[PDB]
């Protein structure tokens, strides 16, 4: 129908691809993915809760931590109601229901269908959840705050409503015919093979190069190329990987042996390669490049049809203990995966050595792989223990390629909250790269996830946009998800996503018209600024949304530009600072939502980063640890392109010592102190910053440590007006992390002497580290999948090793303890000297 075709044109514009084109295609896996995904949509959509699902609450079973108890030291919590311009406070307890707050509002004021919604934002305090597990109201604790909100109407479920859709045992051979590219590279000639490998999990199962063969535009061989294996024993989610050698990795590109309706790939194919840039998620594709004009391609045929104990000794049940209780990223000896096979049953009682058990399965063997299957068909142990996102994390990375190992993984993940969801949800969505088909058990569990609640939905549909428009290697899988989740988000989000599209649209053009114009010269000129306010003044006239969604906080709502404080930013890229009017009439304060535009770096990997500072957070949670970190908004939205959340009352450190003297790379011991003061109206909120700069520094200390990124210059870590320190711009001698002789002049102590709150900082830093380390193996699967997915060609020892040596793995507490002591004092010793060498640097 003529509108079904319009609903798609809407569809399109949302994704940035078309889910019906088929240009670069060779069967039928995306559209059949699609007719797919229409069942457990809709299984998703008729199930969902109306008025949940419109309000969407924002909530937590667990327990309030004891640091935000000891800011209610009377079983009391001060919640404030509103109207027309009416308030009142009603005084109320932690246990109590939003429902029963309204009925002890309603009877204090007199002696009809109304919800509590915080003011200021799109966030409600509704459902059977005590006060105290909201996210709104934790915030409010922490940040020293009053619960402010409105009385008004449920908002219509009806808004919220989803449009009806109109929906043998011969060894395996592969034919190299030739390679075919327009243009030759550029050297000289250097020779040229290609090498078919049978892969499965990143495991090669067998492998065949053909012979060497001159360097041309065309090169031609027609062998058969004969494999060690048995066509009857190819797994499913074997990849044929095929791949181009000189010198020497040049291009690559792969077949999956076995397709989506369980068929050998039969017959001619003309496949269109990736080039390798001068091991990660990309090298794993089924796509193939869509460019078939520039880029290189192989020729090839297939003409091969279906398929779908007794009690151990000891010291063996030790040795088998020992294996299991090792890291995610100790190799596993041949010795070690026979043990663990031959032992797979009483493996089978540790839900901790699934992924080596899982990792020690030869899959290129039929009855092999069955045996693993009936292995698996009595999961009773696997399935009632408790949830360790960590375990199932590793289930679902690039050593497991099959469907029914990283489907139990999938299952665990059901039982996370929405809160925890939340919290995994980039790298889950980013863990779809690693799936050999497009349509995974992994795929619907975000996507029902994503239906369920309009927080994760929101989230989701900016971090499948985020791949969609800037990688090749998965477009196609994450645009089909993306579909299925906006088919089904309801046309009240589709209305609110349309408009923040057109809005980040809008600005990234006037972005990119603005680097142009002022080159590399660092000076920001009159001019250039005077064009920004022309383009802006244009876009509030007649195109700019009246209010969009901030992607990076959807319950804020964004107005008007406020044109007067925007301005192009004195970088070298040239980003746009921009401030806006909140939409929002019932909000307390006056303040301006600020948004960094930006092109030049690649955001995902800041994205990947401030995720897991969040992660750690929680996991800092979970002991009563709060660092008072600062992991501020930032989406990726296109190539090298994104926006920032502008955190307000910040300044570089480098700013604060530029201010005093403003000289080539000097430096002063006291003017953070000095700073502290002046920004401070009373020595009482001084010490409370002197406090959240102990914490804060100490939190960014060690996250930034086990992540490897604390080397930084000072014009890249930032403190709030009342005491927060935070790092920023994580896009891409030493010093583990900056602890400058400015940053302990706060503390109240000068190179190598101690101090109460630097006394305080080290055993904070302490406590927080060992922390961490109780969640090692959490910690290092999500660096890995980072590594994996996030960046360029990295060591799948060396670069993820880092992590390994950081964490001190097998370590008791008190050698730990220890290093990271060591390491504060490195900082010590080194005083300015990082610092300064930048500015030595800048001439070097
Ligand atoms: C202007 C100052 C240096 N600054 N840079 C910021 C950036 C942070 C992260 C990446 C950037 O490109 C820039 C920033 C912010 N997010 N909030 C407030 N102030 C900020």
């Amino acid at each position: 129908s003529e509108e079904s075709q319009a609903f798609q044109r809407q569809l399109t514009a949302l994704i940035g691809y078309d889910v019906t084109d088929v240009s670069n295609v060779h069967d039928d896996e995306l559209e059949f993915t699609r007719r797919g995904l229409v069942t457990p949509r809709m299984a998703e959509v008729a199930s969902r809760d109306p008025k949940l699902y419109a309000m969407h609450p924002w909530v937590t079973s667990k327990p309030l931590p004891e640091y935000l108890w000891k800011k209610i030291a009377n079983n009391c919590i001060f919640i404030v109601i509103h109207r027309s311009t009416t308030s009142q406070t009603i005084k109320v307890s932690p246990d109590d229901t939003p429902g029963a707050i309204l009925q002890s509002f309603f009877t204090k004021m007199a002696k009809q269908d109304f919800v509590l919604r915080v003011c200021g934002r799109d966030e409600y305090l509704v459902g059977e959840t005590p006060i105290k597990n909201f996210q709104w109201v934790r915030h409010c604790l922490k940040n020293g705050e009053e619960i402010h909100v409105v009385l008004d109407t449920p908002p219509d479920p009806a808004l919220d409503e989803v449009r009806k859709e109109e929906w043998c045992d011969r060894k395996f051979r592969v034919k190299i015919r030739g390679i075919d590219i327009p243009v030759l590279p550029r050297n000289t000639d250097l020779t040229v093979f290609v090498e078919a490998n049978i892969q499965h999990g990143q495991q090669v199962l067998c492998q065949r190069r053909t012979s060497p063969k001159p360097f041309t535009e065309e090169v031609l061989w027609n062998v058969w190329l004969e494999f060690s294996i048995k066509i009857k024993d190819l797994p499913k989610g074997a990849l044929l990987n095929l791949q181009i050698y000189c010198g020497r990795l040049l291009y690559y590109v792969n077949l999956l042996l076995i397709d989506h309706r369980f068929l050998l790939r039969r017959g001619e194919y003309v496949l269109h390669m990736w080039q390798i840039s001068g091991f990660n998620a990309d090298k794993l594709t089924s796509a193939t490049n869509p460019d078939k004009e520039n880029s290189m391609s192989i020729s090839i045929l297939l003409d091969n049809h279906p398929i779908a104990r007794a009690e151990m000794p000891n010291q063996l049940r030790k040795q088998l203990e020992a294996i299991i209780a090792t890291d995610p990223l100790n190799p596993l000896t041949a010795e070690d995966k026979e043990l663990l096979w031959h032992f797979r049953y009483e493996s089978l009682k540790h839900p901790k050595a699934y992924p080596k058990l899982f990792s020690s399965v030869k899959w290129g063997q039929q009855e092999i792989v069955a045996k693993t299957y009936q292995l698996l068909a009595r999961r009773e142990v696997w399935d009632q223990s408790a949830l360790d996102v960590g375990l199932t994390m590793q289930l679902l990375d690039c050593n497991f390629s099959d469907e029914n190992v990283r489907a139990i993984a999938v299952q665990k993940l059901e039982s996370l909250e929405d809160d925890d969801v939340l919290h995994y949800l980039l790298q889950l969505v980013q863990a779809v790269k690693f799936e050999p088909y497009h349509d995974s058990a992994l795929a619907r569990f975000l996507l029902k996830r994503g239906l369920r609640n309009k927080r994760i939905g929101h989230f989701l549909f900016w971090f499948l946009r985020s791949e969609i428009a800037q990688s090749r290697h998965y477009q196609q899988r994450f645009a089909v998800i993306l579909e299925a989740y906006l088919r089904g988000c309801g046309t009240a989000m589709l209305h609110d996503f349309t408009q923040q599209v057109q809005v980040i649209e809008m600005l990234q053009k006037v972005t990119l018209d603005i680097k142009s114009l002022s080159a590399e010269k660092y000076d920001v000129s009159s001019q250039v600024i005077s064009q920004l306010k022309q383009k802006l003044e244009n876009l509030q006239n007649s195109q700019l949304p009246e209010s969009f969604r901030v992607p990076y906080d959807p319950g804020l709502k964004a107005g008007a530009l406020a044109i007067e404080k925007c301005k192009v930013m004195a970088s070298k890229k040239k980003p746009l600072w921009l401030e806006f009017k909140c939409a929002d009439p019932t909000a307390l304060s006056n303040e301006t939502i600020g948004i960094i535009f930006k092109h030049g770096d690649d955001l995902r990997q800041d994205m990947l980063i401030l995720q897991i500072l969040r992660i750690m957070e929680s996991i800092w949670e979970t002991e009563s640890l709060d660092l008072c970190l600062l992991p501020y908004g930032c989406i990726s939205t296109g190539d090298k392109i994104g926006m920032i959340e502008i955190v307000k009352d910040a300044t570089t450190i480098a700013k604060i010592q530029q201010s005093t003297v403003g000289n080539t790379g000097a430096f002063k011991d006291e003017v953070l102190n000095h700073w502290l003061k002046e920004k401070s109206p009373t020595e009482e909120k001084f010490q409370a910053a002197v406090e959240r700069f102990v914490y804060s520094c100490a939190g960014y200390c060690v996250a930034t440590f086990v992540l490897g990124i604390g080397d930084r210059h000072n014009d890249n870590i930032m403190i709030t007006e009342t005491g927060n320190l935070f790092h920023i711009d994580f896009g891409h001698e030493r010093v583990p992390f900056v602890l400058t002789p400015d940053f302990l002049f706060v503390m109240g102590t000068s190179g190598k002497k101690t101090s109460p709150h630097f006394q305080k900082f080290q055993d904070i830093c302490v406590k927080a580290y060992l922390a961490l380390r109780h969640h090692t193996n959490l910690l290092i699967i999500l660096f890995s999948m980072m590594l994996m997915t996030g960046m360029p060609q990295l060591t799948s020892k060396e670069d993820i090793e880092y992590i390994r040596d950081a964490l001190t793995v097998g370590k008791n507490e008190e050698d730990a303890k220890k290093y990271f002591l060591d390491q504060i004092e490195v900082c010590r010793d080194k005083g300015w000297t990082v610092q300064f060498n930048w500015f030595l640097h800048l001439v070097l």
